[PDB]
């Protein structure tokens, strides 16, 4: 009245130790913040953005994409459908933005800032449209109508944004994602396709991530099963694989053998040598739990420590998959240029 | 003054709880079994038998050849020679066996039988000498020169006998090879080459052996070095491969990437769900350690049950590899023709 999330009973108590607002929380749900502008008189979407990271990291700390990448547009609609009922009823009168959780199909209401959020720079970049100057004219007392500004902007180029992190700033901490935001700053990628806007944010944001390489998969459970078609990605990209036990065994189950690979505790060598020794150009490690996490907090540091890049999502994972295809440095465009495209 | 092998001084009292002479336990080392005649005057070698299946697995339950596969005459040669010393100085008339182990260049003592052994009757089909009738002129009185049976007889062609184990009879019983012999009986395979021989022993023997499959891997330490080896034999042969959590990592480490399984307690699936849904069609398993032993005392039950082909031993899984290459069914040789060719 810090976050945390609990998984069961033990793990409630186990926070309370240490330790009050409740929430069920929407496992394996996509993330989606949408900036708009309201008049009393009409609504305006200035953005709908698809995170790159699941629901449970913060939206502070998730990539995402203008316009949404994997969303349905009747979803969207239906997310449009509701910004604009909440609108009315807060009375909203200038900028707000709303965050959406989508499971199963559904949608869920996860917050609503009446206010400008941080988005509104990188949809204001993207869309051409400076919502900023408009809903303050439209505070002043001048309309969305009066403006000429009503019609939901829908770019023909992709437009990703990804962050920045402190992590290297302090070593002592586990670089990993989650509810509460810590980064410092963003990029913006720019491209023909998802996958090209993607490896531009990713390359703006520093990432040593190479085309080549032997890759470390090391999921969690209830992404054993996606990872799958992952590993298959990196295969066909030419890297080598390895894998801790539990990951090979779901591997090896579909066909994939990876190179099996000793955690700290189980041998020599084992993954901090290996990592040690930039065996890796590429580390994807996900976990669930607040032990887990604690036992695989040395994955993480090595790798940040060792400049291996790496991914703590498995939606991250295949965006940086996804974003081996393109090349970053193949075309340039400008923002005059971009404007320009818009109708 | 029921046989035990203890590897520690914990083991040593593990064993004396359960519960005398002591010895020391040649590791690695080839097991030979030497039958010969001595009339007092001279000394005959009626055969030199290589085991397959090193010291610490019985005789009576090991295979072997005649003549041996892999020894050096030079060695073989030191063997014929301590079998003239002990026939002389033990006064033997008639028939005797003697059991050699063979590590490091250096020829040990395993035990004498002055008496006709159990191996005589193969040696005599193998060599065409009817060694018994020949030891009972002598033990009457009528010597080895007298006899005309002076010259030890090196076939042309390679015997090999291979054991039948009772174990189906007994399901509660751990289908594994040791010191005391649990064998009821024996065939023997013919052959040009030892791999014909070894092939056809074990068509014999009742082995459902097959050319082509899934192989499943899980071998103690030791023999973690010459797995690799085998492993790469199954993999020419057309095979797949499975292999517990160390043994993949070793085979990872050289190159070969198995597909994993789960031990049991390891989770799902594990072996005996593979073994039982007929997932494999050889199994090569290798444990050393009571306790190492009783653990892995599934998967040798399950392989057994389903009719899968077990070896457990490191040299036995590599003769099985040579079998792979010949044909059993190519060709057939009577024993007058085979004695024909002696020369
Ligand atoms: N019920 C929930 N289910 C899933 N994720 C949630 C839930 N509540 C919050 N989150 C996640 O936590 C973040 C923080 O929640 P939010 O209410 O937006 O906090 P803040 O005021 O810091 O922005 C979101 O960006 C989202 O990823
Ligand atoms: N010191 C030893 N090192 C290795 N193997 C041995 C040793 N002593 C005996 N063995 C193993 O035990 C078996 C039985 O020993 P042996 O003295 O021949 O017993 P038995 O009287 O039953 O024939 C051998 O065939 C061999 O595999
Ligand atoms: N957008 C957050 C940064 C992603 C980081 N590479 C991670 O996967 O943890
Ligand atoms: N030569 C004795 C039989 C061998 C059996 N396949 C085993 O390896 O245990
Ligand atoms: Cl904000
Ligand atoms: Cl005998
Ligand atoms: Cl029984
Ligand atoms: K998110
Ligand atoms: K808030
Ligand atoms: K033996
Ligand atoms: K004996
Ligand atoms: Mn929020
Ligand atoms: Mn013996």
């Amino acid at each position: 009245s810090a976050m945390e999330i609990v998984y069961d009973e033990a793990d409630l108590r186990r926070y309370f130790q240490t330790a009050v607002l409740l929430d069920h929380f929407l496992d394996d749900a996509v993330e989606v913040d949408v900036d708009a502008i309201c008049d009393g008189e009409m609504v305006l979407i200035g953005g709908i953005m698809e995170h790159i990271e699941q629901a449970g990291v913060h939206s502070g700390d998730s990539a995402c994409s203008l316009p949404a990448y994997t969303l349905s547009q009747e979803i969207q609609d239906v997310m449009r459908q509701q910004v604009q009922k909440l609108a009315f009823e807060l009375q909203v009168r200038g900028l707000m933005n709303v965050q959406f959780a989508v499971k199963n199909n559904e949608v869920y209401l996860i917050e609503v800032n009446p206010r400008a959020a941080r988005t509104v720079p990188f949809v204001s970049k993207a869309t051409g449209v400076p919502l900023a100057k408009v809903a303050a004219r439209v505070m002043a007392g001048k309309s969305l109508a009066e403006q000429g500004v009503t019609k939901e902007v829908i770019p023909p180029y992709y437009s990703v944004k990804e962050v920045v992190l402190p992590f290297n700033k302090f070593p002592g901490v586990d670089p990993l994602l989650g509810p509460e935001m810590r980064s410092t700053g963003e990029v913006m990628g720019v491209g023909r396709t998802f996958a090209e806007a993607f490896a531009k944010a990713q390359l703006g944001s520093n990432s040593t991530m190479k085309k080549h390489g032997r890759a470390l998969l090391s999921v969690r459970e209830g992404d054993k099963e996606r990872v799958v078609d992952l590993a298959a990605k990196l295969l066909k990209q030419g890297f080598e694989l390895d894998a801790t036990h539990g990951t090979a065994i779901v591997l090896g189950e579909a066909g994939i053998n990876p190179r099996l690979v000793n955690k700290v505790h189980e041998g020599r060598p084992h993954i901090q040598d290996r990592i040690k020794n930039g065996e890796y150009t590429y580390i994807i490690n996900t976990t669930s739990g607040r032990r887990a996490i604690e036992d695989s907090r040395v994955i993480r540091r090595s790798a940040l420590q060792y400049k291996v890049h790496y991914d703590t999502t498995l939606n991250g994972g295949f965006a940086t998959a996804m974003a081996l295809n393109a090349d970053a440095t193949e075309k340039v465009i400008s923002v005059q240029e971009m404007h320009a495209q818009i109708k």
